[PDB]
């Protein structure tokens, strides 16, 4: 153990941890192997290395270090003057300069470096130490070594200090929306939302003193149906689901023959009876008709301006946009039917779905427009998926920066007690860096393209992730570690380039350090009126201890819409599900009493009459639109920079989203149209038309 311990740590593969109920969990020999294995080191695959094979793996770590002519890529904070080795053959020159991403050269400078050189395979290397200069520009450059007639180069990645967002909101304290925008619909919305009514959501809750709209993942999933329905199993993290594309707004669609607009019309029509009713959303039928009809548009000739712009998307998204598109083709085709002696145009066919993403892109772009068009300090803030679907396009153009034979989750919890597989395949920690972090980049470049924030899901994954050997139980896992400067550092870049707020979700307990390493550079947490405690006395949370660097939100797209937690149901549901498995009147009157202990609290910060509520039935403690107006007045007057209404507690939903491990035959999870308190649909025309709307937007107004 003491040599696959020593190995274990060079890779960053933890040994032991605390899991979420806070018990000492010793990780397997079994699992250590496995997770090294997946990380690409050669241990022998009846997963039952022998001390020689280990200590040979030790030795070759140390030497495949030794002979790295450059560090596979350099991340620095903005002003650091970081200090890097060199490796180059003993004697042979060690030249090393710095290419700017505009293209200037600048030098640096040569530092003491005591290491011995050493003969590995042959040659005997040596070691040098550089400096940087403490004065380069953020952004994306390159260090250059020339050995004789060897070479080498590495991203050298500048990263900023802080977020500028950071403080603007933390002395100008804003509120927001969110809307998960598939269920909310317009009158020509095709059964579910689209980027237009994106927009036009955007511009109605700015009316009302918003200054962003906060959505679900828009990731895209697979190219045509069926599709998945969760926004946080998406195929990529970089390109969008054309399912929100609205056909009627392409430019192109206008050439279409009437007789075939009318046809599509009488599609529109059929989709927008849907738009009426409180009927699950049905993505697979909505999806397989408006790729029809892209299919025909597609045919229409571009003007030279149009196809300039096109031309130019295509330029600057580069291969990775032929890879997706080009996956996409191949997909399509393997669950096609050919006709005998035809073969699809895989290049026209990959054309096709390059296309998609430039009508994706000048759509959210439009949205973006509308959004800040109408007031809003930050617009759109977009939300990223922890991870992606592990057979879909990613994973396979991604293969060479991920670890498939892992997979990502969650260990052992009070609540899941066997903890909680999520699919998704990991970054390799060091193939990620040896490619610069270009992959990284690249998603969040795209995330942050059209809009005024992110919201990170997952973020203590920035440091670190739980995996487990594919095909294997949570309680197998174990912990692999991210260089959190590279990764924390480069979202920091990305949104400071973007002019971007950054919200890290934050949920779960971690070190001092990972906290502090978010909060020093802007990132924001995420505060849920629900879950929070008191640090100082028990019960829950005061107003005056919510923490100002942070997101409050009263709930979340994984609760209950306040109507119906008030309501109790979060147990109702649970225990409908059969995933309660304490005493249903238990747990009601456990919320009860929480709930009274908040409302008390609310009360001392004179955002509700004291009515002493611990004691009172559940429906002695006020109408539904006072709670509301009170919980969301609560929020409104915390020191935090930003706060959230949710679209669902504006018009009375008491409909969850989403049941967290619940499974999609146990309830429609992200199918859940919006709905005010009777079950009725509520478009986004008439939002502004019911009373509560305007008394929770009044009760969450912060100046």
């Amino acid at each position: 153990r003491r040599f696959l311990n020593e190995l274990a740590d060079l890779y960053g593969v933890a040994t032991s941890y605390t899991d979420y109920k806070g018990a000492h969990i010793e990780v397997s020999d079994d699992t250590l192997v496995k997770i090294l294995r997946a990380l690409g080191v050669n241990l022998d695959t009846s997963n039952l290395p022998n001390d020689d094979a280990i200590q040979r793996q030790i030795a070759l770590f140390h030497d495949r270090e030794f002979t790295r002519p450059l560090p596979p890529s350099v991340v620095a904070v903005e002003g650091d003057e970081l200090v890097f080795p060199v490796h180059v053959h003993d004697g042979s020159p060690a030249d090393v300069h710095i290419e700017l991403e505009d293209g200037t050269q600048r030098d640096v400078s040569q530092v003491e470096n005591w290491t011995a050189p050493r003969e590995i395979d042959g040659i005997r290397w040596g070691e040098a130490s550089f400096k940087i200069p403490g004065d380069l520009p953020l952004g994306w450059h390159k260090l250059h070594l020339k050995s004789n007639e060897r070479s080498a180069e590495c991203g050298l990645i500048i990263t900023p200090a802080r977020l500028s967002t950071a403080d603007k909101y933390l002395d100008s304290p804003r509120s927001g929306v969110m809307a998960q925008i598939y269920s909310v619909r317009s009158t020509l919305s095709w059964g579910m939302g689209d980027f237009n009514d994106l927009g036009n959501l955007a511009s109605v809750v700015a009316q009302d003193g918003a200054d962003f709209l906060l959505i679900n993942p828009m990731h895209a999933a697979e190219p045509l149906p069926p599709t998945e329905d969760s926004p946080y199993l998406p195929t990529t993290r970089r390109f969008i689901n054309p399912i929100y594309i609205r056909v009627e707004d392409i430019p192109e669609f206008n050439q279409l023959e009437i007789d075939l607009r009318d046809d599509i019309a009488e599609m529109a029509a059929e989709f927008r009876e849907r738009n009426l009713t409180s009927d699950i959303i049905e993505r697979n039928d909505v999806y397989a008709a408006k790729l029809q009809v892209l299919r025909a548009i597609f045919e229409m000739p571009r003007s030279s301006e149009r196809e300039a712009n096109f031309v130019s998307f295509v330029q600057r998204e580069g291969q990775g946009l032929i890879d997706f598109a080009t996956w996409c083709a191949d997909r399509e085709t393997a669950q096609s039917e050919s006709v005998h002696g035809t073969e699809p145009d895989r290049d026209e066919l990959t054309m096709f779905y390059m296309w998609l993403q430039w009508l994706c892109d000048e759509q959210l772009a439009a949205a973006q427009k509308r959004a800040v068009d109408a007031g809003m300090s930050i617009g759109i803030m977009a939300d990223l998926a922890v991870g992606v679907h592990p057979g879909g396009a990613d994973a396979q153009n991604l293969s060479h920066v991920l670890a498939p034979d892992a997979s990502v989750g969650a260990p052992p919890d009070g609540y899941n007690q066997q903890g909680q597989d999520w699919s998704q395949p990991p970054w390799h920690p060091v193939r990620l860096a040896e490619e610069g972090y270009i992959p990284w980049r690249n998603l969040l470049r795209t995330v942050l393209r059209h809009s005024g924030g992110i919201r990170v899901d997952h973020v203590l994954g920035l440091f670190r992730l739980f995996v487990m050997p594919r095909m294997q139980s949570p309680a197998t896992g174990t912990y692999i570690r991210f260089d959190h400067n590279a990764l924390v550092g480069i979202l920091a870049l990305e949104a400071e380039l973007a002019g971007a707020v950054v919200i890290g979700e934050d949920l779960g307990t971690f070190e001092p350090w990972v906290q502090d390493a978010l909060a020093q550079r802007g990132i924001m947490g995420t505060s849920i009126l629900w879950f929070e405690h008191s640090p100082s006395q028990p019960g829950p949370r005061r107003q005056e201890e919510y923490r100002p660097l942070a997101l409050t939100t009263v709930t979340t797209h994984d609760l209950p819409p306040t109507a119906g937690y008030l309501e109790g149901e979060h147990i109702a549901l649970r225990e409908r599900l059969g995933v309660l498995n304490t005493d249903p009147a238990a747990e009601l009157a456990e919320d009860l009493q929480w709930q009274a202990e908040i409302l008390d609290v609310a009360a001392s910060a004179n955002a509700l009459p004291a009515r002493e509520y611990v004691g009172l039935e559940r429906d002695q403690r006020g109408e539904l639109a006072e709670l509301l107006e009170g919980l969301h007045t609560f929020v409104a007057k915390t020191p935090s920079a930003l706060t959230c209404v949710c679209l669902v507690d504006m018009v009375g939903e008491k409909r969850a989203q989403n049941q967290p491990g619940t499974t999609r035959d146990m309830y429609p999870n992200w199918c859940i149209p919006l709905c005010d308190s009777e079950g009725n649909s509520v478009l986004i025309e008439s939002l502004r038309e019911n009373e509560l709307y305007h008394r929770v937007a009044k009760a969450s107004k912060r100046d």
